[PDB]
């Protein structure tokens, strides 16, 4: 039997066999009174002591979310959905040990994306039973609320504070901060990692000093604050909360009584109206997401990242090739997962609409005019490639390099990655490319596992990617030191070095998507 004291209470796991040894798995701890009747849209409050000991043996309710229709039976899309019962009492998180308990062990927390509307823990790829194992840190995720559930916003009533979501992560890294040690673990080497939304998750904690103290280190996968898609206003988020006190019946004067109304409500009456607080929507919708709430944060994110005001410690940033294909599929005429998407100039330009619904004739058509400038020549899959590329580059790929400089630029070590490689398992069909959060399951080292159906040169990148990412949890440098591997230089800005990731030749490269980044974070912000 294998139980560990915590501050709150005994705690039993379960014993897991990998690659031939043993990992602890910890699964399901809670970490908060789950936010249920009074306590919905609320700040999560600290968890009540308890006897007995709490059997953590099965991932714990994932919180209240949408579920992705568009693909039913499709393992491309389902994988991504929730695979533990939904429920409103979901503040839970699990721990990976390896076996035998280690003895000062680095810690890696893990963020989940999901737009901030959609995202669990449980994921077959988040699945942290392999760095365990193989690297011997220690790995920790959490449930956060998502939603209007999570980041509902009525600033400054703390009825509906805004950014809940974001405190739930906090008060899970301040449950390691607590508890940790008694797992074997090192409070003070805790790196944070995340992906789209985690990504912009882990960035928007390097700003809030209330998470300064409470962890070291930060990887950005796919994902920053600065991201158009990743801070909501505090003008439109009070759009949205009282559209959606319209929608659902909730409409009062008192705005505590809007709140009330909205608490006497059944999740699915809120979860069935949030797609509708928006005049217009896209694939990238983030309706219910951080907002400035002067709290957690304390001015919009963009001064104080422009003004140095953040937790001064490394950062690994990067990104995949291909980021934009995956929305392509969700609402661009003429774009199918099931045939070759060769699109005209005609479904591109509707494309924009589809994508910018909001921004001007000039502005659609100087996103053309940078986009399709070409050689040869007619080219049939011109259009199709591009609009991608104006979706990748503009919500993740250029926010990502641009918030990489900015950071650097006050003295800080930064390392930046361009992920090239495409699953050889990849559901999706081939013209999507390497896409958005298909670097995760060799991050988290699911190649390892060669029983799996991936390549050996799959086995080899994954190998390696975990070992970098663990040299950089446990040292701030995401090297491979013993296996003849390329050097990753530090991103320092007007050099501007980055590493590629791939199965074949890993290279030294500068500048990722000059041109292309030049107009977005310069140009198009005007419009
Ligand atoms: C951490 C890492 O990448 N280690 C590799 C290992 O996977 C491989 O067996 C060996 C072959 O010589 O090269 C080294
Ligand atoms: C673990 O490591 C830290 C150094 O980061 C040190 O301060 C702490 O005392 C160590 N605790 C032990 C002995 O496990
Ligand atoms: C609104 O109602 C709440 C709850 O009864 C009360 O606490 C608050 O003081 C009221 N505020 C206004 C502006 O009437
Ligand atoms: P992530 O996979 O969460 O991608 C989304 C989805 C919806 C809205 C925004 C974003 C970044
Ligand atoms: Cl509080």
């Amino acid at each position: 039997d294998i139980i560990i004291a915590t501050k709150n209470g005994k705690v039993r796991g379960m014993q897991l066999t990998v690659f031939g040894g043993t990992v602890t798995a910890f699964l399901g701890i809670p970490y908060a009174q789950p936010p249920l009747g009074r306590l919905r849209f609320k700040k999560p409050q600290s968890l009540t002591k308890w006897s007995d000991i709490w059997n953590a043996t099965k991932y714990a309710n994932s919180c209240c979310q949408n579920i992705d229709q568009s693909f039913p039976g499709f393992h491309g899309s389902e994988m991504w959905n929730p695979n533990t019962d939904l429920s409103e009492d979901c503040l839970y998180l699990n721990v990976w040990i390896p076996a035998p308990k280690p003895k000062n062990a680095t810690v890696l927390i893990w963020i989940y994306g999901g737009g901030f509307q959609t995202g669990t823990s449980s994921l077959h790829v988040y699945d942290g039973k392999f760095l365990a194992r193989v690297e011997r840190v220690i790995v920790v995720s959490m449930n956060y609320r998502v939603g209007a559930l999570g980041f509902l916003a009525l600033p400054g009533n703390p009825e509906a504070p805004g950014n809940m979501g974001l405190f739930d992560q906090q008060l899970a890294l301040q449950w390691v901060q607590k508890n940790i040690a008694a797992f074997g673990g090192n409070p003070k080497s805790v790196t944070l990692f995340g992906e789209s939304a985690g990504a912009a998750s882990v960035s928007l904690h390097l700003l809030s000093p209330g998470s300064h103290s409470l962890f070291t280190r930060a990887i950005l996968q796919s994902g920053s604050f600065n991201a158009p898609w990743a801070v909501t206003s505090l003008y439109e988020a009070r759009n949205r909360t009282l559209n959606l006190a319209k929608l659902t019946g909730c409409s009062r004067e008192n705005e505590t009584e809007i709140i009330k109304c909205l608490r006497n409500k059944d999740p699915q009456e809120i979860l069935l109206n949030e797609a509708f607080v928006v005049p217009y929507g896209t694939p990238l919708s983030v309706n219910f997401g951080p907002t400035v709430d002067g709290d957690f944060l304390t001015d919009m994110p963009d001064i104080l990242l422009e003004l140095g005001q953040f937790k001064k410690t490394q950062i690994l940033v990067g990104v995949n090739k291909d980021e934009g294909t995956a929305f392509l599929v969700y609402g661009a005429p003429g774009f199918s997962k099931d045939n070759n998407s060769i699109i005209t100039r005609k479904e591109f330009q509707e494309g924009l609409k589809i994508f910018f619904p909001g921004v001007s004739e000039f502005g659609k058509e100087s996103i053309l005019f940078h986009y399709t400038d070409w050689v040869d020549d007619q080219r049939p899959e011109n259009y199709r490639e591009a609009l991608g590329d104006v979706v990748g580059d503009y919500n993740f790929i250029c926010p990502a390099l641009e918030f990489t400089k900015k950071f650097s630029e006050w003295g800080n070590n930064a390392f930046f990655y361009y992920f090239e490689h495409r699953s050889s398992k990849l559901p999706w069909p081939e013209w999507m490319g390497v896409m958005h959060g298909y670097e995760i399951e060799f991050v988290f080292g699911l190649p390892l596992e060669r029983r799996d159906q991936y390549t050996k040169a799959e086995e080899i990148l994954s190998r390696s990617i975990v070992k970098r990412w663990a040299n950089f949890a446990k040292y701030g440098n995401p090297q491979e030191t013993q296996n003849n591997s390329t050097s990753w230089p530090v991103f320092k800005s007007t050099e501007q070095k980055y590493l590629t990731l791939n199965t074949e030749s890993t290279r030294i490269m500068t500048k990722l998507r000059a041109q292309q980044c030049r107009f977005w974070t310069s140009f198009f912000p005007k419009v």
